[PDB]
């Protein structure tokens, strides 16, 4: 396909269901892959402050095993996720992500689609505290909501692209998106947004949320099959 489509996983043993599809890349919300999967670029994630102790080793290991991208904190805007102030994330990004910029493309912390001061509000606060000192190759963003809200998904992704552009960051990865409903509604959502993302110059990569919901009893669900085939 486009080369944009990724596999976001928990159970590594479910990636096999997707073997041969138009998938370039994977991530697992962890700094280490939990094994090896041939033919796919694994992208390590510095999920939050619990990861600081191992991160330099984890990043070097990922670079040596062929990773060319690194992701920063997972939903620092959400207190049940990485739970970090914009100021804290800007300092930690400069400490833990910037040193890898010569050898890996670096993704921003990934924000939710919450209203300000969460979501892209948080992201703008983070890009303000960075003050040009964070080496950011792309913004990472998340959108979850009903399958009928395509309009709101596109609105959110366009808003993220525009925000990146105000701070000299050309492109985004949509590292989680989920058009929610029954399997039929989920497939209709993918039929609408997958082509839209594939032709969007602003979006480098994306991952429908997520491999372990798209696989039941070893088999792609109708939603997993649409993710493989659209
Ligand atoms: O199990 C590995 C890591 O899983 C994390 O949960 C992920 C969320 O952060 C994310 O937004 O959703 C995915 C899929 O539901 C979750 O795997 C934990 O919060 C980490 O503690 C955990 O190490």
């Amino acid at each position: 396909g486009s080369g944009k489509r990724g596999l976001a996983y928990n159970n590594i043993n479910l990636l096999t269901a997707f073997e041969g599809g138009p998938f370039s890349w994977s991530y697992n919300w962890e700094p280490r892959p939990g094994g090896y999967t041939a033919g796919i670029e694994y992208v390590p994630m510095l999920w939050g402050p619990r990861g600081y102790g191992s991160w330099n080793a984890d990043a070097e290991a990922g670079i040596a095993a062929g990773s060319k991208n690194l992701l920063a904190f997972n939903e620092p805007d959400i207190a049940s996720q990485a739970n970090m102030s914009p100021e804290a994330a800007a300092a930690a990004y400069q400490k833990y992500m910037n040193p890898y910029a010569a050898r890996a493309r670096l993704g921003s912390p990934a924000v939710s689609n919450g209203a300000p001061p969460k979501g892209l509000g948080w992201m703008q606060g983070f890009l303000d505290v960075c003050a040009g000192n964070c080496k950011i190759d792309f913004l990472a963003v998340h959108w979850h909501g009903p399958s009928g809200n395509v309009d709101d998904f596109k609105r959110y992704v366009s808003e993220a692209i525009a925000l990146g552009q105000k701070y000299g960051i050309g492109t985004v990865w949509v590292t989680e998106f989920e058009g929610q409903g029954d399997e039929e509604a989920q497939v209709n959502f993918l039929k609408e947004v997958l082509p839209w993302l594939d032709s969007n110059a602003g979006v480098e990569r994306y991952a429908s949320f997520f491999v372990d919901n798209l696989v039941k009893g070893g088999a792609l669900t109708s939603v997993g099959k649409a993710y493989k085939t659209i």
